[PDB]
């Protein structure tokens, strides 16, 4: 696999989702509005979230995923629909990609 494990940590501050894989990633991340929505693309793996977005996540309402071919490669396309407005930052830490939702406070 190139994905392994998939977490979201919903907190109040921001919540983060990580996702964990053999190879480092890349990804784009982009917004939608009608409705506010954070989308993440991943490539060489397709990384889906399910069933861990808690009914009391202050940041994302929902999470969808789905995975498309290109030739013998995959592009996976996750969709964050939102509770309030985010500021995403993304890093890359070796298999890991962390992705954490902050509202409109972005330095302390």
């Amino acid at each position: 696999n190139t994905l392994r494990g998939l977490d979201v940590s919903r907190t109040g501050s921001g919540a983060q989702v990580v996702v964990t894989g053999t190879r480092p990633p890349t990804f784009t991340v982009f917004r939608l509005s009608g409705p506010e929505r954070l989308v993440v693309d991943l490539s060489s793996a397709d990384a889906t979230g399910i069933k861990g977005h808690h009914e009391g996540s202050g940041p994302v309402s929902g999470v969808v995923a789905s995975q498309f071919s290109d030739q013998r490669a995959s592009v996976g396309r996750v969709l964050l629909a939102l509770d309030k407005a985010s500021q995403y930052d993304v890093r890359a830490d070796g298999n890991r990609v962390v992705i954490s939702v902050d509202g409109t406070s972005q330095s302390v």
